[PDB]
């Protein structure tokens, strides 16, 4: 499994389920891409 949406993400340890979530450097953490 991957780091949700809605949890803070890491550029640099990036454990979220991209491309669909991904690291939001906007929103800090990992969001959907909408």
């Amino acid at each position: 499994d991957c780091l949700g949406f809605l949890w803070k993400c890491n550029p640099s340890n990036d454990k979220c389920c991209r491309p669909n979530l991904v690291c939001s450097r906007k929103d800090k953490w990992c969001k959907y891409q909408i």
